[PDB]
């Protein structure tokens, strides 16, 4: 509603960036939950180990019901109930479910690398002066990474910002780990510039500033400082974004307009 989806971010960026000079990449997305061997026992535990887990799930349901915050309660309870359903499946189906989960996670990390590499190919081989990559650090936690290339020094430079005021190391250095996995073998290590500019602490505003930061960084212009970001700037940007959207795609203007 208030929260931007990748669809708007991509359109807003494309609409405000010369495609001959700038390439807008599809989003790099990270899960915010870690996969653990213990979590997977929901799929692999059999016999008594399985019975013990089903037992704890059923107890959780009984307690999760009591969580005082209504929104938090619904989330924890819904997930416990889902877990109960999973534990009730056949061993064979729990196994397929686990494999689906692992397949998706593997796809996600390979696709994330491919986007970083494509962005790098764009600025290094295809004449683009910037590649803009929207980065989702978690559900709706939109941030931006802009890739540029100094040919004279054969040097890749990546510029990041998180409008909420987190560093690029947010959530266990997942993004720097990706960058180094993908590009840490280049003749010259990628230089990382973290703008670390807190702009607005509403998670609703992440997509608004992701767009504005990406555009500005792409063009070599200073992003909106903490000072300029105060007040109704997030609103004005959002209104402005709805106009740009309206000047083509009406349904996404209406989305950005909703309250939440």
């Amino acid at each position: 509603d208030y929260w931007y989806t990748e669809n708007e971010i991509t359109h807003l960026l494309t609409a405000q960036l010369d495609e001959k000079k700038f390439s807008v990449q599809p989003a790099i997305t990270f899960r915010n939950t870690a996969l653990t061997e213990e979590m997977l026992k929901d799929y692999t535990a059999k016999g008594e180990e399985k019975n013990k887990i089903l037992a704890e799930v059923q107890e959780t349901i009984k307690i999760a019901n009591l969580i005082p915050d209504k929104e938090e309660r619904a989330l924890m309870l819904g997930d416990a109930k889902k877990r109960e359903e999973i534990l009730k499946l056949s061993d064979a189906e729990r196994e397929k479910l686990k494999n689906d989960l692992l397949r998706g996670g593997e796809a996600q990390q390979q696709i994330n690398e491919d986007i970083l590499n494509r962005a790098t190919k764009d600025i290094k081989d295809n004449g683009k002066e910037a590649a803009v990559i929207p980065i989702e650090m978690g559900y709706g936690h939109w941030t931006v990474l802009v890739a540029k290339y100094d040919k004279k020094d054969n040097q890749i430079i990546l510029t990041f910002n998180d409008s909420l005021g987190n560093s690029i190391n947010y959530d266990g250095q997942k993004l720097p780990k990706l960058i180094d996995k993908t590009l840490g073998n280049l003749p010259n290590k990628p230089i990382i510039i973290d703008e670390q500019t807190k702009q607005q602490t509403d998670q609703s505003a992440c997509g608004v500033f992701t767009v504005d930061n990406g555009i500005k960084i792409a063009k070599g212009q200073a992003i909106l400082s903490t000072e300029e970001s105060k007040g109704e700037k997030g609103l004005r940007l959002r209104e402005h974004h709805a106009q740009i959207l309206t000047d083509a795609m009406f349904k996404q203007d209406a989305q950005w307009i909703r309250q939440q």
